């Protein structure tokens, strides 16, 4: 089978939103990956109102 | 099966949302991974009204 | 079967939802790691008003 | 069989809700493993209004 | 089957919405990856009412 | 002097407010009157969020 | 002097208000009336965030 | 001197207002009336974020 | 001296307003009057965000 | 002095505003009037977003 759904309005009903970023110096690092991943939505910096989705069925031999 | 009928509407009824992020030095190190993961929705820096999802069948042969 | 119908309508009544976040110098290591996981929302910085899913059916073979 | 109809709305009734967030030098260390996890919602930093979900049925061979 | 019929009207009810993004010094590092992955929408910056998807299903040889 | 200062604000924290009206044959007379009066606020049917005043200094010959 | 500086913000933190006005057959008479009045908000049938004021000084000779 | 500084901002803080009318049959009547009088705002019917005022200094002579 | 410096900024912090007008037979009368009056607004059938004011000084001789 | 700075924006945050007039046989009669009155903002049927004003300073000699 497998499903999603995902539904309905959505929202603020009113009033203010406020969004603020202010790092510094973040630091990532990766080394010697081989697998495998997934994510409708990522949010590295900043954002709203953001849809994403994902769908995935990779094969890897290796 | 399977299945997320993830439904209703959301939000705020009204009023406000106040969202401030001021990290200094975050650091995220990682070394040798092999294996598989998913997420539908990540939060790095900051949002909202955000949504993701994900579905993953993935065969990884090693 | 399986199944997650996770449903209604959500929020703040009204009034006022203030979030801040001010770490300093969090770090998150890692190293050697070979299995499988899944979250539907993860929150590394900060938000709300965040719906995430996931579904994962993965085959690892080592 | 499984299921998890989580349903019904919710939220603060009305008021206010002041979420901070002040840590100083966290640290998480890891290694080392090969076994599987899930969670349907995992808060690092700070937030709220967060639903998430997992749902993960994996093969490990190893 | 497989599927995710994300659906309905969304947004702000109206009010207004403010988001800022001010880094620094951000620094992402990756070395050594031979893997898949997916995600329907990703932000670097900042961004809102940004819709993204994603459907792949690969075959890696290697 | 002489002076009323009202002031703050004021209303309902959050939650609901049900205001119902439903009289059937309520009768008001009046017959030969020669004086003075005031009032700010008259509430004859209903209401709320009502804000009145009155300033009165009439000089009446008869 | 005389003064009435109502202030301050004022309203519903959130939530509802609902006003119902059913009245069936209310009369209201009236017969010789010789003096002065005043009101700032009179409510006859029904409303709210209504604002009124007076302000009166009349000279009847009769 | 004399006055009246009305003032702030007013309103619902978000939710929703019902307002109804549904009188059947009022009357009014009056009948022999040599006064003066004001209000600076009157509801009749049904309204909301109504502001009125009234300023009168008015001289009769009869 | 006199005046009315009604201020700020008033309306509705979001959400809905729904007003609803249906009287079935009112009737108002009137007979043999002689004075003077004034009011900034009146609201016979319906209505909102209607501001009116008044300033009166009649002389009247009979 | 006498005067009315009425100021400020005014309106709704956002959201929906729904006004309906529906009454079936009002009536209205006079007979016999010899004053004076003034009103800036009368509503007979309906409406919104209507300002108005009156100033006013008739001499009647009868």
């Amino acid at each position: 089978g497998w499903g999603q759904p995902h539904g309905g309005g959505w929202g603020q009903g009113g009033g203010t939103h406020s969004q603020w970023n202010k790092p510094s110096k973040p630091k990532t690092n990766m080394k010697h990956m081989a697998g495998a991943a997934a994510a409708g939505a990522v949010v590295g910096g900043l954002g709203g109102y953001v849809l994403g989705s994902a769908m995935s069925r990779p094969i890897i031999h290796f």
